[PDB]
């Protein structure tokens, strides 16, 4: 909660905003990404949230902090109603105007007195000129466009009215524009980019649950091959199916793979230390199947991008949640079924707190101690891994909405172990 697991870390006065206005004590991972890059880079943002439940502070936090104007532009009129009143009953001014709007308000909003303004998107684009006015005048924190997957000519609810969004970028090229949308499509996506010619955006994608991922802890043995000859299947020797390890070390990366080649195993390493190219031409071979396994040190799996994973190994304790997170969503993006497992120790080094002993700045300090913490004690518990993962990246909304996958077998380790004697 407040300040703990993210980086950078909010400042006591955006605690107790958050806290004062929002009646939260803490930002979920993504909406800390998503506030900071509005107010500290000025950044333009495309969020996919699976459920569309958690984006609301995205866009209402920042203007609210900083006490200028935040836009919000979208066609769902009676919800936007619905926010003005909620924003209202917290003591945040807010309105949606339109056409029918008295003078009066009109003033107030280019006074500054509002911090969230409702528009939609044929208002929006009928006003330009009041829109730069609020910007010369006052600031306005960011621009947020909701359903954008709406300005989409390939997608099966495009309106008409999200054409003209198209110039919000260019009428107003220094404010950032928050897109929002539940869709997950990769093309959608980038045709919001594209319509909304948005500049080099942050693009985050979550709030889902991922039923066809079986999540799994095991011990080490301390005896590589004896710890993976479970995810093998012989007669010679093959995996399961395609399979990222992840090793939190190039020397732990070339052990393994050197173990796995002693099986005669088809097996490629992805590490920083390669060219471009040579990165390239393994995750080439892992897409067609040339190579099964990819033994791998990048950060978040970045750039290992492959439809039919069925199984992912972190051989070792991962990095931090946040890492973990991207690594296993890699898996099962077929939809069929895949297994994440970790294989870890106490000692194992993304656990070696006397590494961090030497780090100078004391904040980023407490944020690798903490992250530490939060792995070991996912790693060590008894219970569920998906629920422990969804309550520290999800708000409760998207929590209580997972329905079919947490308290059955084919959930995780521990769900299964509570439904098996005990
Ligand atoms: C959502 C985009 S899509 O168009 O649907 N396509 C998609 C689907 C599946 C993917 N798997 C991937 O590796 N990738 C590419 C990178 C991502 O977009 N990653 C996303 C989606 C996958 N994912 C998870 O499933 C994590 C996960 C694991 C286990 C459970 C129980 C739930 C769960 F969600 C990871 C996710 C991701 O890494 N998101 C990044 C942003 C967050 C990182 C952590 C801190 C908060 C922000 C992100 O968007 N990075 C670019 C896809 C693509
Ligand atoms: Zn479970």
């Amino acid at each position: 909660s407040g300040s703990d697991f993210l980086w950078p870390a909010p400042n006591e006065e955006q605690v107790t905003c958050l806290k004062m206005y929002f009646g939260h004590s803490s930002f979920k991972p993504v909406q800390w990404k998503v506030i900071h890059s509005v107010l500290e880079e000025r950044r333009d943002n495309v969020a996919v949230m699976a459920t569309g439940y958690g984006k609301s502070l995205c866009f209402q936090y920042p203007p609210v902090y900083v006490g200028k104007i935040g836009l919000v532009i979208s066609p769902l009129i009676s919800l936007m109603e619905d926010q003005v009143l909620q924003l209202k009953m917290s003591n945040i001014p807010a309105c949606f105007l339109g056409s029918a709007q008295s003078e009066n308000v009109l003033t107030d909003i280019k006074l500054g007195k509002y911090r969230i303004v409702y528009v939609t998107p044929e208002y929006c684009s009928g006003n330009m000129g009041l829109l730069q006015q609020l910007e010369a005048d006052i600031g306005i924190t960011l621009i947020a466009v909701d359903e954008a997957h709406c300005i989409s000519e390939w997608g099966h609810d495009f309106r008409d009215s999200f054409r003209k969004l198209g110039s919000l970028k260019t009428a107003l090229p220094m404010v950032p524009i928050v897109a929002l949308t539940a869709t997950a499509s990769s093309s959608i996506r980038e045709d919001i980019v594209r319509c909304l010619n948005l500049r080099n955006p942050q693009i985050t994608c979550t709030g889902f649950d991922r039923p066809n991922l079986y999540l799994e802890v095991r011990r080490k043995t301390g005896n590589i091959l004896q710890d993976l000859q479970p995810f093998l299947v012989k007669t010679h020797w093959e995996f399961e199916g395609p399979t990222i390890i992840y090793c939190p070390s190039r020397k732990m990366t070339q052990q393994v793979t050197g173990e796995l080649r002693k099986l005669n195993l088809s097996c490629g390493t992805y590490h920083a230390g390669m060219s471009f190219s040579t990165r390239k031409d393994i995750h080439h071979r892992f897409v067609r199947d040339e190579i099964q396994c990819v033994i791998a040190t990048i950060a978040f799996g970045m750039g290992i991008n492959k439809a039919d994973i069925r199984q992912v190994i972190h051989y070792g304790a991962p990095k931090d949640m946040e890492s973990y997170y991207q690594e296993i969503g890699r898996a099962g993006r077929d939809g069929l079924q895949s297994s994440c497992h970790v294989l870890w120790a106490p000692a194992d080094i993304n656990l070696n707190r006397h590494l961090l002993t030497e780090i100078r700045n004391e904040k980023f300090r407490l944020y690798k101690l903490k992250m530490m913490a939060k792995m070991e004690k996912y790693l060590h518990s008894s219970r569920c891994r998906r629920q422990i993962i969804l309550s520290h990246f999800e708000d409760k909304q998207v929590q209580k909405a997972s329905l079919g996958i947490m308290g059955t077998e084919k959930c995780c380790d521990n769900c299964r172990s509570r439904l098996d004697h005990c």
